[PDB]
RNA sequence: UUGUAU
């Protein structure tokens, strides 16, 4: 309208400047819930299950959420530690035909969703990267390698935007840590290729401290 | 349908769609590493933090993304880009730089399509180290580098200064190869993984 | 520490 106030919006397109709110770690409350044990009792049991499942429902589709907070204006990724030395992002396997984002909201709620009844919604608007697994082996890559026509798994990473305050419940078998970016950066020996390239995957975001 | 924040579709075209001529050499303002950091200090005191922008132009070959790199010698590769002028707009500046380095000289309008930021790197000191985040307690970074995805038109003519060679590097060549390309180019594969690339 | 460019 030319007969009224102009409500000024961010000028650059969201493709060019994507602004994201980070709140302090101390804004969040953490509790404990029942342990979530893995579907696989060992490595062998797991690439075996991965082969079997591949034959009768196709390529495995995984989604994972990157949750970010800050401490004195420095971004930290929330990582689940499966006992000493092993870290994973929240997320997991999509059901057949399941929407990626609906699937990740499902999985975020299972792993970290509060128990006390206060409903906790997840804001998931951004894809931050993609990883493919060309064989039934541990190795993954941020592209589909040459001559790979039937990748065995496809993993999609998403930025999960947190509310100003929230309560999370951590399954008993896990510890939650907040890893600063300098800790992840150039540290594949500590976190693997996927987690340790998060700093890079996060660098395009214009973070707001609060 | 899907927010361009959730899904970003980009059209790639074959390398052969593009033809590469040459023009007169375009020499860097600094002739050595030593002079580069010397000039970084002057301009720092004078006009403040260096604002640098660079362009990632992608093509495909048999359905695999290749990034175009300017090879200055047998061991050094750079992305099209450069230093912004004080106050100058980032995308406007980047367009200016891409035309200097790669713009055809046959009078034809070359319009660069720059819609997407793909990363940021900061240089805390007047030394080589760059990080994809402002490191802890660095209040005054000396350089801020910003990377953009440039969507190429369907066919184009580019003119490469006789002192550079343009190359198309497949992602598997860049990935896990900081030793060959540095920390910035060698992580373009990760930075590019989010895009849904259409082959044509 | 991808760096001098015949």
């Amino acid at each position: 309208t030319q007969f009224g106030n102009k409500y000024i919006q961010q000028t650059k397109p969201l493709t060019l400047e994507r602004t994201i709110n980070l709140y302090p770690l101390t804004n969040y409350t953490f509790g404990t819930k029942e342990p979530l044990y893995e579907k696989d009792s060992s490595v062998a049991a797991r690439f075996q299950r991965m082969r079997e499942e591949f034959d009768k429902i196709g390529m495995r589709r995984t989604v994972e959420g990157v949750l970010i907070v800050h401490e004195h204006r420095l971004p930290h990724v929330l990582l689940l530690q499966l006992g000493t030395t092993f870290f994973k992002l929240p997320g997991g396997e999509l059901n057949p035909g399941e929407d990626e984002v609906e699937g990740l909201k499902r999985l975020m709620t299972e792993i970290l969703g509060r128990q006390d009844g206060v409903l906790q919604d997840w804001v998931i608007d951004d894809c931050i990267g993609n990883w493919w697994r060309p064989n039934f082996e541990p190795p993954q890559y941020p592209y589909i390698p040459a001559h790979i026509t039937k990748p065995k798994e496809h993993k999609k990473l998403f930025l999960v935007q947190l509310q100003e305050k929230a309560l999370f419940a951590v399954p008993k078998n896990y510890k939650l840590v907040a890893a600063p970016l300098f800790e992840l950066y150039d540290n594949a020996p500590g976190y693997g290729p996927i987690i340790s390239s998060l700093p890079q995957l996060l660098s395009r975001f214009n973070f707001i401290y609060n």
